[PDB]
């Protein structure tokens, strides 16, 4: 379909470039990388501290570039424990100028008691669903290890 096809443009002109997490309250940082892992078809792995797990909230910042607009870019997150999901996340960032750098900060905010890291780590896998609006442009999946 013409959706398909615009879904795939959108793709192909996309790129996450880098993105950081910390600590809501401190602001100190806890993860930071280059690679994109929202690309679709493999699984990605992150190693993560796992005092993370003890934060009230996390706050992300993520640096992505699109050849195309988009008019309601938007994420879907699914927290799946061996296999369950256990905590779904949404945030919206909006309207995309085309050719286009960005950065795009959320807050993540804990729900509702964590297990600990040593039972999480190597179990955990993050779903990530970037959307136009109701449109699906790709799936990823990072498998957390807590250290
Ligand atoms: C390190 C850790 C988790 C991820 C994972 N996976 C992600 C992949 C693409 C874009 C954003 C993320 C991301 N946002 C997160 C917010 C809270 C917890 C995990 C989150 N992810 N990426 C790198
Ligand atoms: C604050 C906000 C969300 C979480 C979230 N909450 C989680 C709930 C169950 C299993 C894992 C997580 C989880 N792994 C994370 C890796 C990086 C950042 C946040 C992560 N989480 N933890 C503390």
């Amino acid at each position: 379909s013409a959706k398909d096809e615009r879904a795939r443009e959108i793709l192909r002109g996309f790129k996450l470039n880098w993105m950081n997490l910390r600590d809501a309250e401190t602001g100190k940082i806890l993860w930071q990388g280059t690679e994109d892992l929202s690309v679709p078809g493999v699984e990605h792995e992150a190693r993560v501290p796992k005092k993370i797990l003890k934060c009230k909230a996390v706050s992300r910042e993520l640096n992505f570039s699109s050849t195309e607009q988009m008019e309601k870019f938007r994420l879907e997150q699914k927290v799946y424990f061996k296999g369950q999901c256990l905590e779904e996340w949404f945030f919206e960032f909006g309207f995309v100028i085309p050719n286009s750098t960005n950065t795009w900060q959320s807050l993540i905010e804990a729900a509702s008691q964590m297990m600990p890291a040593s039972v999480l780590t190597g179990n955990v896998i993050i779903e990530t669903k970037f959307f136009d609006d109701d449109l699906l442009v790709s799936t990823s999946r990072v498998r957390l290890f807590y250290v």
